[PDB]
């Protein structure tokens, strides 16, 4: 099989410059007693073939015994395409890269870590049709580097009925952007669509008019049923009526699969899709060796055509995740950037939004936005918001003040000294403080 | 939290019998220096809740440091109902059960094991619309143990064109039942489905009327956009005309996802669903040990309203299994079963059909059946076929022979000698030959 | 979408991607089906961009079933002959909404792996806003040609 499935003298380079394959790198280590080259090849057959058909053979053109690499080169008439529209699709791309080869006996392990789309594959995938730009606007804000948008989840996440959940969206509203779903939270029968959904349009409206600030909401239309999903989305879109371009579409992209995130992306383009990846961690955990990895998941979620996805905190904040997750954001919302092992130019696609959630507040946001290098993002914090001591708005508030200080390059304490509720976040998360600001107690004045 | 998420005096045999509780038993391991019990109480509250809301807590009602296993309780009101029909959906199933707690930071792994359904939770899952005893009836078996349906994949599994693709599908229907896309071939550039499909069915009608026996064909239409699978099963079903009764429709519905499973269960409910697991080993392999396992995976396949599923060769062939895996048959196709935590009553819900792919030949089937007590399945062979040395055809009929050697309790060496296709299993497959039937060449007078 | 998606599709740059040629096929109305699908090849062995006349959709003397299946083999040939890729502007223009949605379904159908490259042409100010809005809404991912016939009845400078 390493005869006619692998060519390890194909040079990367010219693959690339060729535009006719997609190239898949992954980790791999064969099962006792199985050589590395022969698994390769192995490999690439399950993924592919099993004269003409020599020609669409996917082919192993590099291995790296020693570090447990190996790079794939699949022919782009491998991959499934539409009758209805000849796009192609991004479970063709799931099945054959790394579909049977995960169950495969004579290997050990087998993960996707990075991969390249030429251009008229890319040209060939729906990408996003909403960004962050469509919400800077809607907000006011510059289309161009608009920066950060204040967000959170309501709490508790599930369990509030639909009265309790409204006013504690009005009361975040008054100082806050951007409420969504908890991932799970749909139509239980304690607080049912048709209900809460109403409600929360009244508290949006509220908000509206005594901030003079738009507001946003995401939610939740996960569903097993495709008809489902456009019943929920369709009485979303009535029941906001004129402010109804300020719905985005939440889904549970990872859990729910491709369908449901493209029945969001086709039906709904005019709706910023909301990917959430709940789920993710079966596979992208760091002490996973199988399936792909968190940046392999988002750099796809883009081609799919998600206007946004959850990346995670990099590492300021709970959960799994490091600094170097930001390139993970770069991939995304870059239109030219270098992955792990692929360059990619993404020729005008428009961008997925890094969405961040999982442990942030204010004081640790600083520190976030200058490993990143922008806040151009949008931020999901919970307990940033209802952590503080105050009330969620003020969280709200002290969240945006952490992007202005850093923004503006000034000093979080001296900032705190005209900044109220930045300030009272110190006091809010006392722990966080101490580490990262010693001292803070004697010069902001505050009780020992 | 854990005063509050966990429960561990609570009787399991009191939350089963109660019917108000999805229960589910979990493999956990805590990260470094969290505490069991801590790591498992944050799961539950991370998996529902995060006065009202007390009463739809998830509860860990059950922990055992030492073997690492955790059981919780799901109060049954937190999974997501349909504003359409009121059913319960999968995709809820997983956000809850298995979704952020994926990816927890105080958590080294977590995987799913086992899950128990009560009765209104059952009643409230599509199930099955179609099983193994509709195909049964079709070939004119008897609908109930119809016993043994021969199947395969051809070869190569991509490559193929439309004409020959076709004429091999009409060789192997001289002698066989069943035929199969592999898990991504669709409508790729070099065998459109318009013209491959037509070629199909002359295929199928040729072989139909020659052998005066019905054949079947079951055909991917897997897809991202939900409208691109209804068009590939119309057109299907158009081509077929008389015939379409026999067609199924593959759908790779672990990394489609619930929604691509349910458009073809819910829109085309009168086909054989055939639920092909391509991926799936990413999280079930036995060196997992995180998501959830093949058992649960195929338990959850019939709740989603699969009529057939992959199961493996319970170590009988290739890949990752073993013999043990015959439980995972037992639990989707008998109405009263026990998996590894929980015993299952289904309620007269449709039996979902093991299929059998991987390395299955003639010899190695009585083993097979023995292990599993029948040969109620559909074995989709494509070495068992393509590798007899004579014919596909001969292949599939010594396959077929090969169940009713074992059903009729028959010694294979002397059934062989009345029957030729069988006979000529061993010298096409002389290895497996020599392990299992050693002396075969003296008894059988074959060449040395 | 815009002229960008057209410059990416013929590998130009999507800043400044510069000219596009194009033509109308001529004459405008009469050809059958074999004749103008010739004449598409043609052209397209040097130009990018063909688009259908203004009123030029399904006459009897032309039918959309038979002419465009050999437009797209004309397309297909002048691709594989010059690796170049091509254009083709297909008029959508109905009363009807469904006859717009059959006429765009049947051509993304038709040029299959290549149904990225058909635009839509749409007769708008004759045709009015809601034809505009019927190619813009259902199907946004092909380029929407606006095609101003009968504006000079109102925009001509003598107009007040
Ligand atoms: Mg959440
Ligand atoms: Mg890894
Ligand atoms: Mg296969
Ligand atoms: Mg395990
Ligand atoms: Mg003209
Ligand atoms: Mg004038």
């Amino acid at each position: 099989q390493s005869n006619r499935y692998a060519d390890l003298s194909l040079k990367e380079e010219d693959l690339i410059k060729g535009g006719n394959h997609i190239l898949v790198a992954y980790t791999m280590e064969p099962a006792a007693g199985v050589g590395y080259l022969e698994a390769a090849a192995h490999i690439a057959a399950e993924s592919s073939t099993g004269e003409f058909t020599k020609g669409v053979d996917a082919l192993v053109y590099f291995i790296d015994e020693a570090k447990g690499i190996m790079k794939v080169a699949y022919p782009n008439d491998l991959f499934d395409r539409n009758v209805t529209d000849g796009r192609v699709m991004i479970v063709s791309f799931l099945t054959l890269c790394i579909g049977n080869n995960q169950g495969m006996g004579d290997i050990a392990n087998l993960q996707m870590q990075d991969f390249y789309v030429p251009p008229r594959m890319l040209q060939l995938f729906d990408g996003p049709a909403k960004d962050i730009s469509d919400l800077w606007r809607i907000l006011g804000r510059p289309v161009k580097d608009g920066g950060y948008i204040s967000g959170t989840i309501i709490k508790p996440k599930l369990g509030l009925r639909p009265e309790p959940f409204a006013k504690a969206a009005y009361q975040f509203w008054l100082g806050g952007d951007f409420i969504k779903n908890d991932e799970p939270q749909g139509n239980q029968v304690f607080c049912p669509i048709k209900k809460v959904l109403p409600l929360v349009y009244d508290s949006l409206k509220r908000a509206q008019d005594e901030t003079g600030q738009a507001k946003l909401f995401s939610m939740n239309i996960t569903a097993d049923d495709h008809y489902e999903m456009c019943a929920r989305a369709d009485f979303a879109l009535e029941t906001f009526g004129p402010d109804a371009d300020k719905v985005a579409f939440l889904v549970d992209g990872f859990v729910g699969g491709p369908g449901m995130v493209t029945t969001a992306r086709r039906q709904y383009p005019s709706q910023y899709l909301h990917y959430h990846r709940a789920g993710h961690g079966m596979v992208t955990s760091p002490s996973s060796k199988r399936g792909y990895t968190a940046f392999v998941l988002a750099k796809m979620s883009r081609l799919q055509g998600a206007s946004g996805i959850h990346v995670g905190t990099m590492g300021y904040g709970k959960m799994e995740g490091g600094k170097d997750d930001r390139i993970i954001a770069y991939m995304i919302e870059r239109d030219s950037c270098t992955g792990p092992f692929y360059h990619q130019e993404w020729y005008g696609m428009k961008p997925t939004t890094p969405i961040i959630s999982g442990g942030m507040n204010a004081l640790r946001l600083p520190g976030f936005f200058e490993n990143l290098g922008h806040g151009n993002v949008i931020n999901t914090a919970g307990g940033g918001s209802y952590g503080h001591i105050d009330s969620p708005a003020a969280g709200a508030v002290s969240l945006r003040q952490a992007y202005e200080c850093w923004k503006a390059g000034a000093d979080p304490i001296e900032w705190a000294k005209e900044h109220k509720e930045f300030a009272r976040a110190f006091e809010s998360f006392p722990k966080d403080a101490d580490k990262l600001f010693p001292g803070w107690r004697e010069k902001l004045g505050v009780h020992k």
